[PDB]
């Protein structure tokens, strides 16, 4: 073989109405989501999570929904397709609005290392926005040793001028040294597996070696999505999802 990345998973929302049941199944509920959302994550409704028109639109809605005033939906490939190791790219157009706060990200399909689920296992934030602070994309590590509640949470960002008018693909790169984040393949952070060079760094630092699968949502209000309020005219707000894409490297 030539080393290159081969295309193992993708949907590119050729299709339509819900969301490919092959490929994303939904997280539902509205509890706060461990950060005080206000939403309430709807599952396989149409108004939250669409396919057409060669996309996925993600919406959130303000309306009175399961005691909730807004609706979403966080879109998951858990219990569908994960990965340990790859590249991923998510081509979308971010939501607008102060109070609005998409995500791509990824989480630990197990808790391998104990004594938790989170941090201990690990979550990478591919590309996080918050629309009171528009244009600047997140990405994100958090392990037991980095993590936002110890504020040691590992992260860099890129301002991404038109991410809520043009598409841009929100990529890492997470191999056995390293997770490295793009936006259209601009490089703004990376994250070194610390254990390659520290005898003493352990999963703490690094618990990207075990399966993870993909979410995307768009979060309304909560920690970081509304501390600046949120504004109910920003509504419906749209994450928009040209295609998911999830390689794997092959030497
Ligand atoms: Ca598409």
């Amino acid at each position: 073989r030539l080393p290159h990345w081969e295309l193992v998973w993708s949907d590119e929302f050729d299709y339509n109405g819900l969301p490919d049941p092959a490929k994303w199944d939904y997280d539902v509920g509205g509890h706060g989501w461990g950060n005080q959302e206000l939403q309430y994550y709807t599952r396989a409704r149409i108004e939250n999570a669409r396919v057409g028109g060669g996309v996925l639109i993600i919406e959130a809605r303000r309306e009175s929904y399961e005691g909730r005033e807004y609706t979403s939906a966080r879109l998951v490939t858990r219990g569908k397709a994960s990965w340990t190791y790859g590249r991923f790219e998510i081509r979308a157009r971010l939501p607008s609005g102060r109070g609005t706060w998409p995500a791509i990200w990824m989480l630990p399909d197990r808790q391998t290392y104990g004594s938790a689920y989170w941090p201990d296992n690990g979550e990478i934030d591919i590309a996080e926005h918050v629309g009171f602070n528009p244009d600047v994309v997140h990405g994100t590590v958090h392990t037991k040793a980095y993590n936002h509640l110890l504020g040691t949470q590992r992260g860099g960002s890129i301002r991404v001028p038109t991410a809520r008018t043009d598409f841009h693909v929100y990529a890492i790169e997470w191999t056995p040294e390293e997770i490295r984040w793009f936006v259209d393949d601009s490089l703004y952070y990376r994250f070194p597996n610390e254990r390659l060079t520290n005898p003493e760094a352990d999963w703490r630092h690094w618990p990207f070696d075990q399966p993870f699968h993909l979410i995307m949502n768009i979060a309304v209000g909560g920690t970081w999505g509304g501390q600046q309020g949120v504004d109910p005219e920003a509504f419906p707000a749209q994450l928009v999802v040209d295609y998911v894409r999830v390689y794997r490297w092959v030497e």
